[PDB]
């Protein structure tokens, strides 16, 4: 990794155009305008691409002869990133400020800040943009989780009357339908601030290094069928499968996906007859898990219940909801994201079935199906020094209000009913709303301050 | 990197779920039935992920301790990976066969196929479906951006007469939208497939390293101003930031970002009357790009080119369409995916201005907004052997017949009309078509077959 070669192009062009003589930018993190996000990913950016040594004489080099080429001219600093090699051993003069990593914040509020600790370093603030914006997926999918969270831990309420296995009710299916391995670990990882249900594998192995958890690993699976353990059997000998499966599993909880060739006939006439005293038979703590895998997720869902429950022994729980037995259970993994889950959920408690009775696999809808736009994440200048005398910074387009950006040096404050505030214009120097709630995490090349895996689940915690 | 550690968590239980005494496990990939698509992306997974030793005593350790805590069961084909190890020095006993790189399929159609060459490996074939359905995300970006060259091309040649400068018309804007470094790597190289014009850097090491290309770099950039490097002059100093950058960038094209404040002021005032006399002395080969940023796309385009066309002498080309001066382009680079590229050229071509005026910027709407479901690209079993017989086997959900799948050995032909047709159940065995347009790429931990850059973009090309 080259972070001379880790920015958009146009950047490296940027150091000619500020005004002259300006010895400071100070830059700004947020999502403007999904009423509050969770912060997090930036302690894996600051320690996997910003930290240590960062600058060589070969990095220099290799940027050199790639941007002549890029550009088919010299536009590239190779003097500015010299400069940082010789004066701090390739060490980034930069600070960056951070509120702590899991903290819920209302839109609209300051996430963090950067700023040059060196007049020389002046381009260096905007040059890391590209890096740090990127810590918008981690925010997203780890905001996106959490809001399908909460309308899972409404509807468990409601139905059960607890909150019993909320954290295992929203799987992670995501690896094959992100777009990289980098991806899949990174939003893996962001789905563990509020899940402890994945497949992502490569979730673990950046909580582990990046951030760290008491407990061996932050995430959990069950052994599950997929389509080719199934029709590799045959189109005849589905009952085989079926059968094979659950005696290999016939002490741990698993998933099998039913809808091959019938998902109603393997309901009704597999499980629910054939196969039955193979079910009846299981613990508690090793139930057989229903998986359908295509048609309407509602309506499946709805259907698949309604034949179980013809076939298997309902319960009425102390809320007046249908409970399959302990050895029974489904998951609705095709089709999830947050307004089928909504959908599902609300389709459930309306035919008066329990939520103890799904949970939820999500893949392209819980780590891909998300941009930018979704919290409108934004890196902007607020703040510079030209000739000794600092500026308050901002762009205001006639066309579009919401593009307006903050002005001047930042600070996020408690307000006296307890709710965040950004204070503008360095008027957080004036000590009318207490301390800045941002810490310095980076500054000069090393992380000043870490958060462990576990405080991140803390901060984003629901209330409920 | 580790490949055991590299697949969803439930394909760690599949070796004891497929038929006792099967031997041979064949998978395919498909993007089920954008009519076409680009095949662009294998290259680089079997490069970076299958090829040469990827098993190591260690790797088979920091596996088996992983699966131990993460399924909380000892669920991990020790052995399996040991027999690997041993008898091929880690080297993955795998044979795939793809079409080659760079070539427009149309949907619903073999791409490539993946088989176990040794019985004890048929496990194998699906391990790495999760790695290789990745492939997803290069194929959709390729398939996607040709889509938009296709417009590009069908209103350039409508509005100039031919297609000079298409190549440049739809810039990479995405490094900062995308989820990961990675993913922007892959991203801007499948966008290299057919455009020239990129500032997503990272995707130039990729293609260097995995594709190569005769020309020294695949892509190019110009100086390009943001907000920060306007906004730093102050509100007051728009013009002096403007002055400043394009007499820094005097000789070379420049692109200046203009709606800060507001962008028809710029325009008509600063770029029209105070700063004219600096546009109208540009060389051909350095024009002025005016990029708007905010607003309707599409109304705010149309407002530029009148308030220029009205301050600048405008031309009318022999197609009857107006032409701004040669040292004077507009680039529009906010809000620009497949749809609204066509409403603004739609738009231009309706309110008689040429496509040779504009070029498009494009970010999320390139290379972060797509899902696997925008091709349906898929992975499936369609063959095995088991007890020395080979079935065809494949999935047919009742409730999607979109879903079914292959059956049996498949084949990639060309047809007497020249298309292409999948022959399924073998039946390419038979010589009734030409030769299978599959070739072996992978086979026992070796890269068989290579594409380079060149090559995939010739296979790529418009047929206009
Ligand atoms: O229901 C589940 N968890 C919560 C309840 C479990 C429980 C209840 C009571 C006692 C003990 C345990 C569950 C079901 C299926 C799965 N996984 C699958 O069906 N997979 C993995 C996939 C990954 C990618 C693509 C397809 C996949 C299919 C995981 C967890
Ligand atoms: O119009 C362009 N190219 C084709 C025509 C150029 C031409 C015509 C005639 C003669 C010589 C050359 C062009 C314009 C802008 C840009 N770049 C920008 O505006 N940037 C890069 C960005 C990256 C991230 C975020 C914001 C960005 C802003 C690049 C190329």
């Amino acid at each position: 990794f080259n972070i001379l070669l880790a920015t958009d192009s146009y950047k490296v062009t940027h150091y000619k155009q500020y005004p002259p003589n300006t010895s400071k930018v100070y830059s700004y993190f947020e999502c403007r305008e999904y009423e509050e996000t969770v912060f997090y990913g930036l302690q894996y950016i600051l320690n996997k691409y910003l930290k240590g040594k960062v600058v060589t004489k070969e990095k220099i080099q290799e940027a050199k002869d790639v941007y002549k080429e890029h550009f088919q001219d010299d536009v590239f600093n190779e003097k500015g990133w010299n400069y940082i090699l010789e004066k701090y051993d390739g060490h980034l003069p930069i600070e960056i400020k951070a509120v702590p990593e899991g903290f819920v914040i209302p839109r609209g509020n300051v996430l963090f800040t950067v700023e040059n600790t060196d007049p020389e370093c002046y381009w260096l603030t905007n040059w890391i943009e590209t890096i740090l914006v990127q810590s918008w997926y981690p925010i997203t999918v780890a905001t996106n989780s959490r809001e399908q969270k909460k309308i899972l831990a409404k509807y468990l309420l409601e139905t059960s009357g607890n909150l019993d296995g909320l954290e295992y009710k929203l799987h992670d299916f995501g690896y094959r339908g992100v777009s990289s391995q980098e991806t899949a670990g990174i939003g893996a990882s962001a789905h563990l601030v509020n899940f402890k249900g994945t497949d992502t594998v490569a979730g673990l192995a950046l909580i582990k290094k990046y951030y760290g958890t008491k407990d061996p690993v932050p995430g959990y699976s069950v052994p599950a069928a997929e389509h080719s353990t199934i029709t590799a059997w045959g189109k005849d000998h589905e009952k085989d499968a079926f059968e094979h499966i659950v005696t290999q599993f016939s002490s741990v909880p698993v998933s099998v996906v039913s809808d091959s060739y019938d998902i109603y006939n393997a309901c009704e006439k597999i499980w629910g007859e054939d196969l039955r005293h193979l079910i009846v038979s299981r613990s508690t703590q090793a139930p057989l898990i229903i998986r359908p895998d295509s048609g309407n997720p509602l309506d499946t869902v709805l259907k698949v219940l309604e034949i179980l429950g013809k076939k298997f022994p309902v319960t009425e729980n102390s809320k007046g909801y249908k409970l399959l037995p302990p050895y029974l259970r489904v998951i609705q993994g095709d089709g999830v994201d947050i307004n089928t889950l909504q959908e599902i959920v609300e389709g459930m408690k309306q035919k008066m079935w329990s939520i103890e009775n799904i949970a939820f696999g999500s893949g392209g809808g819980l780590l891909q199906k998300l941009t930018r736009d979704l919290l409108n994440c934004s890196f902007k200048c607020s703040y510079v020094v030209t000739n000794g005398l600092g500026i308050n910074v901002f762009k205001d387009p006639v066309a579009d209000p919401n593009k307006r950006s903050k002005k001047g040096r930042l600070s996020l404050h408690r307000t006296p009913a307890g709710n965040f505030v950004t204070l503008e214009e360095g008027k957080g120097d004036l000590e009318e709303y207490g301390q800045d709630l941002l810490h310095t995490v980076f500054k000069n090349g090393k992380v000043t301050k870490s958060y462990s895996f576990d405080e991140i689940r803390k901060n984003a915690q629901l209330n409920i």
